[PDB]
């Protein structure tokens, strides 16, 4: 089912990318430029999973280069964690996308929870050859893909959370997206900020 039999029998984070290119597993595939894959290596301790690639992301080859990564590694950089001992990737590793006459960008669009399960074999074979110590869940769809398509980010901020059904049995800290601290009023957002330096901090001190 799903992307299960594009997943080839190997922890090698290169020969998965590679094979994740030839991936059919859902349709996402299609109108998307290339498979975005996550970056870093299997010492990570610390494993970090949004959503799906962005516009920027797609055409990078890269997890987290937009707007929404650069909040990110202010984030990552007030919490005293060097992004390069990290291992970043997405739920889902096609981008899902329209365009809107007028736009400056193509709109990132929501994955089904099809999407979801379909791509999850690469997100295990992910955490597999990593062995991460605490798994950071950015935004609902990453966190609903461990935790259950009911998991609700919003009531369990700051909380270090640990489900049987999840491979090597880490730790789980669920948090915000970064590209939702992008727009607001200043005050939520800085607000905000904070509060995702203080998860990305939890996650760090397990
Ligand atoms: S989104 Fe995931 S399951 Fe779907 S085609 Fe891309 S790699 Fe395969």
């Amino acid at each position: 089912a799903g992307a299960q039999d594009f997943v080839p029998h190997t922890a090698d984070l290169a020969e998965l990318a590679a094979a994740a290119g030839e991936c059919r597993g859902c349709g996402l595939y299609r109108d998307a430029t290339q498979a975005v894959f996550g970056a870093g290596g299997r010492s990570a301790r610390i494993m970090m999973i949004g959503e799906a690639p962005g516009d920027k992301e797609d055409l990078a080859g890269l997890p987290f280069v937009g707007p929404a990564g650069r909040l990110l590694d202010r984030a990552l950089e007030a919490a005293d964690i060097d992004r390069d001992a990290l291992y970043v990737t997405n739920a889902v590793k096609h981008f899902k996308f329209t365009r809107a006459a007028g736009g400056k960008r193509r709109i990132s669009k929501t994955p089904s929870r099809t999407e979801v399960v379909a791509c999850r074999p690469w997100l295990i074979a992910e955490m597999t050859s990593v062995e991460p110590d605490v798994v950071v869940l950015l935004g609902a769809t990453a966190a609903k893909a461990l935790l259950g398509n009911d998991f609700r980010v919003t009531q369990h901020r700051g909380e270090v959370l640990h489900v049987d059904d999840v491979p090597g049995d880490p730790a789980l800290v669920a948090t915000v997206h970064p590209s939702s601290l992008l727009r607001g009023p200043k005050e939520e957002r800085e607000s905000a900020f904070a509060g995702l330096v203080d998860d990305l901090r939890v996650a760090a001190d397990v």
